[PDB]
RNA sequence: CCAAGAAAAGGACUGGAAGAAAUCAUCCAAGUUGGGGACUAUUUUCUGCCGUAUAGGCAG
């Protein structure tokens, strides 16, 4: 059912997977293929086969390096450079912003990672909080690791991935230089001028897509 | 020191043909508008002559 793909989409409400970690790994791995090649996201065999392909998974692990909280390319695909990962600013009583929302990440690098990026960057509700596959494996979450080894992964392959997967989330969180296609505007601040560059919040935009259709 | 600064959407056209809304049908009954009254006020046009003359022309 297409409704499963809808509920796992970035513009839909998050769904719980507690006690279903085995089928969650199967569905999430199966999403890495083009829709024309998959008759069902529930086939354990296809998942066990995809998991054994270190190259396919390696190509998927590589997408983690560009997961972000704020998207510097949103209005204009020409912007080139590094990702941006920042905790939401303190709440201002008179302003609507990401300050009142929980932590979420998205993906945007070369435009050919639409399917391969879905294995680690797809979020879900777990232990009654918002998480994703990359975070549970980096944090050494045993329930997910036990299901993943059960689906055919060698302990030695997992012991190596925990390290490479974690490493991809440990650096390049702030751009080195201002990119040549970004916006720059200047105003007075504390008696002198400062240049401001705006950026769109992933969590805030994704929520708006749901609220306008539900609240009319 | 205005989500900063610059930007040519342009070219060509053929919707045409035919046509039958008809038949009948009844607005009636009575009715009471009605009593009073200053347009002349501080206003100008008055007096002689020619002429058969309330015609028609002139001096003050």
């Amino acid at each position: 059912d297409r409704q499963l793909r809808r509920y796992l989409a970035p513009y839909s409400a998050e769904i719980g997977v507690d006690g279903a970690e085995k089928m969650a790994l199967v569905v999430l791995l199966n999403l890495t293929l083009k829709r024309d090649r998959v008759e069902s996201l529930c086939d354990e065999g296809l998942a066990r086969q995809l998991l054994s392909d270190e190259g396919h998974i390696t190509n998927c692990l590589h997408t983690v390096r560009w997961l972000h909280t704020h998207n510097l390319k949103y209005p204009d695909a020409r912007v080139s450079g590094e990702r941006l990962i920042i905790n939401a600013p303190p709440l201002i009583p008179g302003v609507i912003s990401s300050a009142g929302l929980p932590m979420r990440m998205g993906w945007a690098h070369d435009s050919s990672d639409i399917n391969l990026a879905k294995l680690f960057g797809t979020s879900f509700r777990y232990r009654d909080d918002s998480t994703n596959l990359a975070l549970q494996l980096v944090a050494r979450s045993k329930t997910w690791e036990q299901a993943l080894i059960g689906l055919g992964l060698t302990q030695q392959q997992l012991d190596i991935w925990c390290q490479l997967l974690a490493s991809n989330l440990e650096n390049n969180t702030f751009p080195t230089v201002v990119s040549p296609f970004s916006k720059q505007v200047r105003f007075l601040y504390q008696g002198n001028y400062c240049v401001v560059t705006p950026v769109v919040s992933h969590a805030l935009l994704a929520q708006l897509q749901n609220v306008v259709h539900e609240k009319k």
